[PDB]
């Protein structure tokens, strides 16, 4: 009995390595070269992996995991019993694969055109408009045009996708796809736990929101900003208003303090995408963590091809399940925002390398939020003024300190409500609370409730603004990012303590700390082998998610914001 189970998991492991490697290859070849041909081969590797999954999954279900002694084998088998989409009947599976492809392709190739003028892609053209334009109408053109072309085009697919992903979930024992996604945390209290964390971050977010609102009122005019209302969603420097640091220049706390736009210095000093990834590689090895293999530099796609290929630009990190081949696919622009993204992606690679010797079933983060957090933790240290000066991107006070904390808050704090709301919407869609008649309206009620944003153009029939955000057509869960943004501060706090930092958490730089590296490595090596609180304990010395570290980091800014907002009589929040 125990021996039949051990044999099954050995067979699953050897066979999955091969099939998954093949699938990954075909997926890569489509994502880096969208053609009718690579599309065909991919829809076919889809059948190969589904047949494997069905064969092994059917077998795994014949085991009574109740009767199994060995906890590693019990866990693998329990996981393999979940077939995901391979539980679907053939016709439904083919239909589902095709909608997924059609949605991701639609998003990745959408353009927004001036009439008898040029057509702009999201990366880089529209991204650059939203980051740099300070003209209401130009921002509006890009914000609305993107939703009209990408969002509206996804709407035709999305009800059918919901039906099929929910069907698959039920066939694997869940009540709907959102139940199956939440299950990845193995935490029955997840919903409650996440709300509590979100509530802890409200003082900070509301004070940041009010401060930024006031600054936007100063630039865009009184007739366009209601000081007691939501902020128009196209003014925050980002297509989704999910991060706000591109409007730092409008909101600087101490504009008299000498400053140097990082992005401008990178370009002035001839940085390239390769240099950006090498810098990240260097931070990892400085910690005693693993270097990316030679193969990574040969095979990765670190900038947008200029050779006529059409690609999925949206940055991602890829494991080919052979313990040797790891790659990033990103349409990298030379700027600080993408340096942070590069670190993020390099964290995923780091995780893949750390757990490469586990059985493939356990080759995941402790929970999905841990996978997202690793690269972000190193990027916190990278972003410090001291570290950017060491890279020759900054030439150099309480003034500079508050300025820095505001720059950081515009990314990290502004993202909290956005990252919370995405799957609050999708969970309700999947559980049937939001129908296709109310997709958009319910999105905007959440955008208002959590972020305090309004749409600058009233939405109409046929809009499907969630479709204009990559993870929606791509079927990538989002709550991981909310988790990540909380826990990355816990990890920074712990690692700073392990490295012997004293003084304010925000002045920590863990560059070259082997003590910090070792903490991270022990945790990453666990993969998915143990309940996530064990990885949390290895890093932090305690088992809980907690907002305390993020609050600690930002406390000097909280104080500064409260004093500033009070001085101007701001009314926090909106109706
Ligand atoms: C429950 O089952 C798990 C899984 O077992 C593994 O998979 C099964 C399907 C089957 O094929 C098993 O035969 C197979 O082991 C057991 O967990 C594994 O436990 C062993 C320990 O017996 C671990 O082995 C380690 O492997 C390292 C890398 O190859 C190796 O370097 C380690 O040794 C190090 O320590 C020695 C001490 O002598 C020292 O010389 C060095 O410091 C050296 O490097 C060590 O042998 C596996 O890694 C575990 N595998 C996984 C995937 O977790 C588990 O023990 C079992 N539970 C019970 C109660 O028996
Ligand atoms: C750029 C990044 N791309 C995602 C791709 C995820 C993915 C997953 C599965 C298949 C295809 C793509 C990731 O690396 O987690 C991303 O979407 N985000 C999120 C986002 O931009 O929405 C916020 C996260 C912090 C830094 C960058 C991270
Ligand atoms: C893109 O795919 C086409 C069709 O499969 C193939 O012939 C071509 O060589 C590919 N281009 C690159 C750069 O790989
Ligand atoms: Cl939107
Ligand atoms: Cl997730
Ligand atoms: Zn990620």
């Amino acid at each position: 009995d125990e021996a039949e189970a051990s044999k099954f998991v050995e067979e699953y492991d050897r066979t999955s390595q091969v099939v998954w490697n093949e699938y990954a290859g075909a997926n890569w070849n489509y994502n880096t070269n969208i053609t009718t041909e690579t599309s065909k081969i991919l829809l076919q590797k889809n059948m190969q992996i589904a047949q494997h999954t069905l064969k092994y999954g059917t077998q795994a279900r014949k085991f009574d995991v109740n009767q199994l002694q060995n906890t590693t084998i019990k866990r693998i088998i329990k996981k393999v019993q979940d077939l995901e989409r391979a539980a679907l009947p053939a016709q439904e599976l083919e239909e589902y694969n095709k909608i997924l492809l059609d949605m991701e392709t639609t998003y990745s190739v959408a353009t927004v055109c001036h009439p008898q003028g040029s057509c702009l892609q999201l990366e880089p053209d529209l991204t650059n408009v939203m980051a740099t334009s300070r003209k209401y109408e130009d921002l509006l053109w890009a914000w609305e045009g993107w939703r009209d072309k990408a969002g509206r085009a996804i709407l035709q697919f999305y009800p059918k996708y919901v039906e099929l992903i929910n069907q698959a979930a039920r066939l694997n024992g869940y009540v709907d796809a959102g139940d199956s996604w939440r299950s990845m945390y193995e935490t029955p209290s997840l919903e409650q736990d996440l709300e509590r964390l979100f509530q802890e971050l409200q003082p900070l977010y509301l004070n940041l929101h009010a401060y930024v609102r006031r600054a936007l009122h100063r630039h865009y005019g009184a007739q366009h900003i209601n000081l007691e209302g939501p902020i128009p969603a196209h003014l925050l420097g980002n297509m989704w208003a999910q991060t706000w640091s591109n409007i730092y220049d409008l909101v600087v706390p101490f504009p008299s303090a000498p400053s140097m736009d990082t992005t401008e210095a990178m370009l002035k000093q001839g940085w390239t995408p390769r240099r950006m990834f090498k810098e990240a590689d260097d931070f990892f090895t400085s910690l005693g963590l693993l270097p990316v293999p030679p193969e990574f530099w040969q095979k990765s796609m670190l900038e947008k091809p200029t050779d006529g290929r059409e690609v999925v630009c949206h940055a991602s990190a890829w494991d080919f399940y052979n313990g040797k081949d790891f790659r990033i696919k990103q349409c990298t622009t030379v700027n600080l925002e993408d340096l942070v993204v590069a670190h993020h992606e390099m964290g995923h690679i780091q995780y893949f390398m750390q757990y490469k010797d586990l059985p493939v079933a356990l080759r995941e983060g402790a929970n999905p939020g841990f996978h997202e957090a690793i690269g972000d933790v190193l990027a916190l240290s990278v972003s410090t003024p001291k570290h950017l000066h060491s890279l020759n991107l900054l030439s150099s006070s309480d003034e500079h300190d508050i300025n820095f904390l505001m720059k950081m808050a515009l990314d990290k704090i502004a993202f909290i409500p956005f990252s919370y709301l995405v799957d609050q919407w999708r969970w309700r869609v999947f559980d049937g609370s939001i129908t296709k008649e109310n997709y958009n309206q319910e999105w905007w009620s959440l955008r208002l409730k959590y972020q305090g944003l309004c749409p600058p153009v009233p939405r109409t029939q046929g809009d499907f603004d969630p479709g204009a955000k990559f993870h929606i057509p791509s079927s990538v869960p989002y709550i991981r990012y909310f988790v990540s943004f909380i826990i990355q501060f816990q990890f920074h706090e712990a690692l700073c303590q392990a490295a012997g930092h004293t003084g304010p958490l925000h002045k920590c730089d863990i560059y070259q700390s082997k003590e910090a590296g070792q903490r991270l490595a022990t945790a990453m090596k666990l993969g998915f082998s143990r309940p996530w609180p064990e990885a949390m304990q290895l890093i932090t010395g305690q088992p809980q998610m907690s907002a305390s570290a993020m609050l600690s980091y930002f406390k000097p800014l909280l104080d500064w914001l409260r004093t500033e907002n009070e001085l101007h009589g701001e009314k926090l929040g909106w109706p």
